[PDB]
């Protein structure tokens, strides 16, 4: 069984969880579940990034230690994962001892390759981004203060600092981008990165000089928060122990991240991995941002699956998008409550009332029967091709187009009228509808897991007949008992 490793960015837990974090986790969860159902051996990581100057300063404001703050706020992030029904296999915190040892190992690996030196710089520095900047990347605003590109103040500094020889990787990075056209996506991101690297790379500062991982052999220094943070992805697999059973999951198939942190993952990270003699992830994919506050309240007001569906359907993955009360209510009423849920309820109640709650024996399929059935099978192939490109909206779009067409099929067959005229044919039509519903049910599991389970329970589908392979392999059999149908998607109160 082919191995598939997917990760989310690890959030700074310096406050409460926000919807950005929830969005990223839901989308990564969907992708992970999709691949499980598609027959892969999946490892799915998320976690928290607990070092950094931004954590230090938040700790000071609250008047506690950064470990204290990290420990307190992290519980909320873990609780968010449980509430969003996240299927992650591990949870990483960069305060753990395994990470400390991982980060010091990858560091040593880069030193062994000759890519790390101690040196002197003189330039603008932002304390909060732990990064130097060139005068060109800065501006003096009306308050008379010079700001760097990432929004924060820069001051002039002359210090010794450890450096990574990022200049030695310009050409190897450009080859990576030619040879692997899907390494950093979507396209708008690819071009930012390719252009940034074509225009020249300066060596990168990777230490400062008391909350972080000490640079091995020189404890007066601590590792820049990004070197540390990126290592999370290989820490979770047992690095540096390459005989750990998890290690075969490396290289990651997909790092899901937000667009504001592309450069770290598509430039720094591969450079570091090359240096440490490790293989590179197959893809980094950057989602956009959401605009209107608290994920827990949203789940409470709308339902988890309603929110999951909305976010993954209404925004093209990669692009920025909007959400509002009215949008979520209307789109989830239309697609879930009405289109899918009411097709299930009407059809399954007709089977309950008119066929003794047994799946009816289908006869010859008509042209219209074969068309809707085939459209369902076709949706699986489209969903697969979509998810390979992180196109969650297209995967869901294809599956729900089958739902829309199934309502038209149902209405147009007029099965109530057939009750009197032709009960054999009524049965065939109810069969088809039930069978289309089984195929949809299987396909939507990754996106709306609990609701999908409830819809398949209603269709009496065994627990071991809900893989994507079962869409073609395991059709409903006439005669099977079905429990009394309750609505799966209540209309919004
Ligand atoms: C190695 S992913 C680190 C992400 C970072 N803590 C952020 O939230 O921006």
């Amino acid at each position: 069984r082919e191995k598939y490793y997917i990760t989310t960015a690890i959030a700074y837990p310096n406050g409460k969880p926000h919807i950005g974090h929830a969005y990223e986790l839901i989308a990564t969860d969907a992708m992970a579940r999709f691949q499980r159902l598609n027959g892969m051996d999946v490892y799915f990581l998320t976690g928290t990034d607990e070092h950094g100057i931004k954590m230090l300063q938040s700790a000071r404001k609250e008047g506690i230690t950064p470990r204290d703050l990290a420990d307190r706020n992290t519980s909320a992030f873990r609780r968010m994962a449980e509430v969003l029904n996240s299927s992650n296999d591990d949870y990483i915190r960069t305060s753990e001892e395994r990470h400390y040892k991982a980060s010091q190992a990858i560091w040593q690996a880069m030193v062994a390759n000759g890519d790390i030196y101690k040196g002197g710089y003189a330039g603008w520095y932002s304390v909060r981004d732990e990064a130097y900047y060139g005068e060109e990347e800065t501006e003096v605003r009306a308050d008379g203060v010079r700001y760097g590109p990432q929004g924060t103040p820069v001051e002039w500094v002359e210090e010794e600092s450890y450096f990574f020889r990022l200049s030695a990787y310009q050409d190897k990075l450009l080859d990576l981008y030619e040879n692997n056209p899907g390494f950093i996506m979507p396209a708008e991101r690819r071009n930012e990165i390719v252009s940034f690297v074509k225009s020249g790379l300066k060596d990168l500062s990777i230490s400062r000089t008391d909350w972080g991982i000490p640079v091995p052999g020189d404890e007066k220094h601590v590792m820049y928060v990004w070197v540390d943070a990126l290592t999370n992805y290989i820490t979770a697999l047992g690095y540096p122990d390459t005989t750990d059973e998890r290690w075969a999951y490396w290289p990651a198939n997909a790092h899901i991240i937000g667009k504001d942190i592309s450069r770290f993952h598509a430039v720094y990270w591969p450079a570091f991995l090359m240096s440490a003699q490790l293989p590179l992830p197959k893809r980094v994919f950057a989602h956009g941002f959401l605009f209107n506050i608290d994920p827990f309240e949203l789940v409470e007001r709308y339902g988890l699956d309603q929110l999951r569906y909305f976010l993954m359907r209404e925004v093209p993955f990669g692009q920025d998008g909007s959400y509002s009360h009215e949008a979520i209510v209307n789109r989830t009423n239309a697609d879930l409550a009405n289109d899918l849920g009411n097709l299930a309820q009407r059809s399954l109640s007709m089977i309950a009332k008119n066929c003794e709650g047994k799946v009816p024996q289908p006869g010859a399929f008509s042209e219209a029967d074969k068309a809707i059935l085939d459209q369902a099978d076709a949706a699986l192939e489209t969903a697969r091709k979509a998810m390979d490109d992180q196109a969650l909206h297209l995967a869901l779009g294809a599956i729900f187009a089958v739902v829309a067409e199934a309502n038209r099929y149902f209405a147009g067959q007029e099965p109530w009228a057939l009750r009197k005229t032709d009960p054999a044919r009524m049965g065939t039509v109810l069969y088809v509808t039930a069978e289309v519903l089984r195929r949809v049910g299987i396909m939507v599991q990754p996106f709306i897991p609990q609701s999908a389970e409830k819809l398949l329970d209603i269709l009496a589908v065994p627990a071991d007949k809900r893989q994507f392979a079962d869409v073609l392999a395991s059709p409903l059999a006439g005669g099977t008992d079905l429990p009394a149908p309750q609505p799966v998607f209540p209309r919004y109160v």
